[PDB]
């Protein structure tokens, strides 16, 4: 008998990550879990067969059943059209997926004692509340061919009024111009859940803007922000001996670099990408985070692998060549997911197991069981011999290996 | 007799910095050195005073003399406004003088061999070249009062034909909007500027984007720098052993993290602010940065002290209570400025002066003499005691003390 899992909905990927995504599932959760699995392939051949509608179908499904694990995939360039033949160069499909969910993504580094951190200071987490909505995601930007001026207009729907705003004219040749907004709801939304992660770690909260420079855009994010803070949560937060400030983001990461660790980092979307891969790396290694979008129902959720498809792996892996490929990120996806609907459903079991597979991710690699990326980051590359890794399949053996173990030992301690 | 040192532009600035710029101008500059000194006060009393036109003066001054020093000065929000009772939300002077100016911003952090780096690796030192003009410093943003269209629009003066884009039917409720640009013989310029800044130090260049996201607006920049590249510098990049490529900026900030240093970062206005923060920080100190605008004319240039006005300790200051605040970086100001001032004139002794003052500054920190703060960096601020560091006014006079010494050797070893 195994896990009653229940419905989850999974997105296929890319490159490696696709054929490791496969392994994690035959090897790590089908064995022990059994799920209504609502598979979608958003692999780049898919997206361009559907048109991109697989990317849009898989954010509905996600909406019904409340939770999605997303493998990484391909954001095509000029380089990958020509690759793939492919019909148009698609959007982001992350992109995609949270602008029709909306939220937040929580981003956070998977910390193993024997991995070096590249700053020496963080001795405690940094977790960042990357707002998933707008901004730079959901921007119209085109090339300004020639001379003239771009406009941007605001018309109230009951059409009594019209604002135009010159953005600028161009009187000598040409350049590049964008618009591009953000919602109040969906500000209010992002406040809430970062007030309320914090609350839930019993750390600070610092809501990083340039309000300074966009008095107007940026001032608006921490005037929601203090708002409901004020009104809402500043006495909680008292009680917990915690607090909410803002900061501007040049000072706010100067801060997060001096500082031990140990707050939540409200960022605008554009800041929580870039800000979540440094912070990654700084712990030791960027494919060592979890990266959840918690949507505004307070309900669903998507977990996926934030890093790239490891390109020259598969590379690699085509000629038949020997690939070291960490595995960990794809599995906290699937763990991350498993235990947000453990949550839902209130099943015990997938709860323990969801957890269990998180703890010996951690214990394998901190036995010295690894891939060639994480004995680099150990002994520097130069430094690493073939007898200090695993390969691909050697380390999905070793964690397999590992995870039955320690789940027939959690059988065993059972009580008669 | 002083030294003859020209014709500078110096803007007056605010708080912390204000004090600590008269401070270096009575004990390093004016006992040393006679200018012909253009001085704009910059200080928000005078640019409310103003209307800020203060600003659009000093500019104008920069463009006719060639050499501009800035003092670190307030960009108002609405707090600001409350306190100095403001007349408007006055932006920001280094967006209005870097617009008019235009340029690249080469930031690269202030080294001294007893301050430990926060970045392990960085074992050779990492130039920003920051893209002065445009994008969210000359933006237009606003908020979107309810339900309605915001729509982006451009017509050519003498063009093919307009076109109009929706950028977001407002449904239900508001937020907020922008519209920003950027001009194609301001990229082809930061291009120039990037790629002879990497030629003359003999290090790679980097170009960070988000070109996946912003495929027109990002996708230009990317266009313009391998066009330049490929037809100008290629060859002579090949020759020195060096190379250009361009990154993701969220690659770039984690492949930047794990690197040894030894490269130039051209970056967009954006990134060049935040990331040069990030940088200066993981070196050891924020107040351990240049920060000098090099213009395209090739003979303009605006050096400044980058960070901030040091709020707290102006208000111990005001309360009479003892301060230390670090004014290497405002010194650097005046040091580059006065060597730029001194290359123009082919001034011998003014060249001799400005060296001289960096090296002073170098020795007192690496002989044990510091501020608080960089104490802080070295201890960690709760070890701190009284004994580990020296007053504004205490470090002043030994930097003061030990200019006197060096400058007086100098004399001595002259050949008859
Ligand atoms: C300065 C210090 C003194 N005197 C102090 O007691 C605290 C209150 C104060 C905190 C704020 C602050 C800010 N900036 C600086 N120095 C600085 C930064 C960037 C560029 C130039 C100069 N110093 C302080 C100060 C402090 C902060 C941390 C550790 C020690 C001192
Ligand atoms: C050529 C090198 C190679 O031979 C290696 C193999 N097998 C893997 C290699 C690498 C190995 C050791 C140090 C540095 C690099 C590599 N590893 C990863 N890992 C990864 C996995 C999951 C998420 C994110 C990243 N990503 C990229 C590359 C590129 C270079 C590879
Ligand atoms: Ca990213
Ligand atoms: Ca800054």
């Amino acid at each position: 008998k195994k896990i009653s899992g229940g419905s989850v909905v999974e997105m296929q990927g890319d490159e490696m990550t696709r054929i490791i995504w496969e392994l994690i599932k035959e090897k790590l959760i089908f064995p022990y879990v059994e799920l209504d699995l609502h598979s979608y392939d958003l692999g780049i051949e898919n997206r361009d067969a559907t048109n991109d509608q697989v990317t849009k179908d898989a954010a509905e499904a996600i909406k019904k059943h409340n939770v999605g694990v997303k493998c990484a995939t391909i954001t095509p360039d000029e380089k990958r059209v020509e690759e793939f033949k492919l019909k148009q160069m698609w959007k982001s499909p992350n992109g995609t997926i949270r602008n029709i969910l909306g939220g937040t993504v929580f981003r956070e580094a998977i910390i193993c004692k024997n991995i070096p951190r590249l700053v020496s200071g963080w001795v405690k987490p940094i977790i960042i509340g990357r707002h998933a909505y707008g901004d730079q995601y959901r921007a119209t930007d085109f090339v300004v061919p020639g001379p003239g001026k771009v406009e941007i207009t605001y018309t109230p729907s009951d059409g009594t009024q019209k604002v135009t705003y010159l953005v600028h004219n161009f009187e000598e040749g040409g350049g590049v111009a964008m618009g591009m907004y953000n919602q109040d709801k969906s500000i209010e939304d992002f406040a809430h859940s970062s007030f309320q992660m914090a609350l839930s770690k019993g750390w600070p909260l610092y809501l990083s803007t340039k309000n300074t420079i966009l008095k107007k855009y940026d001032g608006r994010f921490k005037d929601i922000f203090q708002e409901i803070y004020d009104k809402q949560y500043k006495s909680q937060f008292e009680a917990q001996k915690i607090w909410y400030e803002h900061r501007l983001i040049d000072d706010m990461v100067a801060q997060a670099m001096k500082s031990e660790g140990g707050f939540i980092w409200a960022c605008k979307n554009y800041d929580g990408d870039v800000q979540s891969d440094s912070v990654a790396q700084g712990y030791g290694s960027l494919g060592m985070m979890t990266s959840v979008l918690v949507c505004p129902d307070g309900k669903t959720v998507e977990a996926e692998a934030a890093h790239g498809t490891v390109t020259r792996h598969y590379r690699m892996y085509q000629k038949g060549q020997e690939t070291s490929t960490n595995p960990i990120a794809s599995i906290f996806a699937w763990t991350r997911g498993l235990a947000h609907r453990a949550k839902l459903d209130n099943n015990k079991e997938l709860a323990f197991f969801a957890n269990a597979l998180e703890e010996v991710s951690i214990e394998t690699i901190e036995a010295g069981f690894m891939t060639k990326d994480l004995a680099a980051c150990i002994k520097g590359l130069p430094n690493v011999q073939r007898s200090d890794y695993l390969n691909t399949f050697e380390f999905m053996d070793k964690l397999g290996e590992n995870l039955k173990i320690k789940l027939a030992q959690a059988k065993l301690s059972l009580e008669h």
